């Protein structure tokens, strides 16, 4: 989906990440949309325009919908669903004095339903982690930037060793290998659970890079969260299984989630 970039009036700047600087507008006069715009030299564009006529197909409920891009100047623009809550991170530090323990559960299923259909799509996210959630005026997350860094060109963030990579959101097989797989994926979904219920403490956040590969190498762990009843902590706990083929599918996940939400009501 190809947009005009006439049928768009720009309202407010939202800031700057790390693909580009992101206004809040609307499009054609009436529906919300944030605009982010793409740093000339940060992104492999051709690749990701051919990616971006996926990412396009990609719709759910719980999935921040991309609704299309303007590629017929420089900076292309990205022109996506409207989160007027922001970061998932934020959003958890704002409110966490707020929060029931069963409204942190509906944030994991929420993100859990958006890797399902990830998941059943056979498209990874790459980078899961509550820096790419965000919060609707409604309360829901989403799941944002799915397959993004797939075409940064910066060295350090691609690098395994970079001092960019996400290492403590990161698995085994990935950081000894770049092996890249749904099982990642969950590995970081149990880490954003650990995000969620730890009101958005950065996981090991006293830890360098390689002193977080190491304890992983050794099979140590993030602990439960004092929120963290001993179900859901099963849960999580069983994402980062030394073994990707002993880790659940988002779907078991899912279905466990469900079972817990249906056991502590
Ligand atoms: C916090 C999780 C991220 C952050 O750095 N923010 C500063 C600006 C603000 N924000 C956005 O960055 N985005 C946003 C994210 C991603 C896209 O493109 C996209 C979505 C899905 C797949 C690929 C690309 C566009 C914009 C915001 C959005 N949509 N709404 C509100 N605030 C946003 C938070």
């Amino acid at each position: 989906m190809e947009i005009d970039p006439k049928d768009l009036t720009f309202l407010k700047e939202l800031g700057t990440g790390q693909f580009g600087v992101v206004k809040y507008g609307k499009w054609r006069g009436q529906y919300d949309v944030a605009i982010r715009m793409i740093r000339e030299g940060s992104m492999s564009e051709d690749e990701f325009i051919e990616e971006a006529k996926v990412m396009m197909n990609l719709s759910h409920e719980k999935l921040v919908q991309l609704y299309g891009v303007c590629t017929k100047q420089r900076p292309i623009f990205i022109i996506t669903e409207y989160m007027a809550n922001g970061c998932l991170l934020n959003y958890l530090r704002e409110m966490r004095h707020r929060f029931q323990t069963q409204q942190l559960l509906e944030m994991c299923k929420d993100v859990c339903e958006a890797m399902e259909y990830l998941e059943s799509k056979q498209f990874l996210h790459r980078d899961l982690a509550a820096r790419n959630c965000l919060v609707n005026d409604q309360g829901v997350v989403k799941v944002s930037d799915f397959g993004m860094t797939r075409y940064v060109l910066d060295d350090e963030y691609t690098s395994s060793t970079g001092s960019k990579f996400p290492v403590k959101w990161a698995s085994p097989e990935v950081l000894m290998y770049s092996k890249f797989s749904s099982k990642s994926d969950i590995w970081a979904f149990g880490v954003l659970m650990w995000e969620i219920y730890s009101l958005g403490k950065m996981p090991y956040e006293r830890f360098t890079n390689s002193e977080t590969a190491e304890h992983i190498a050794q099979g140590l762990r993030l602990p439960r969260p004092h929120l963290a009843s001993e179900r859901v902590y099963t849960i999580m706990y069983s994402c980062w299984h030394e073994k990707a083929d002993e880790r659940p599918s988002f779907k078991i996940l899912l279905s466990n989630i469900l079972d817990v939400m249906d056991e502590e009501s």
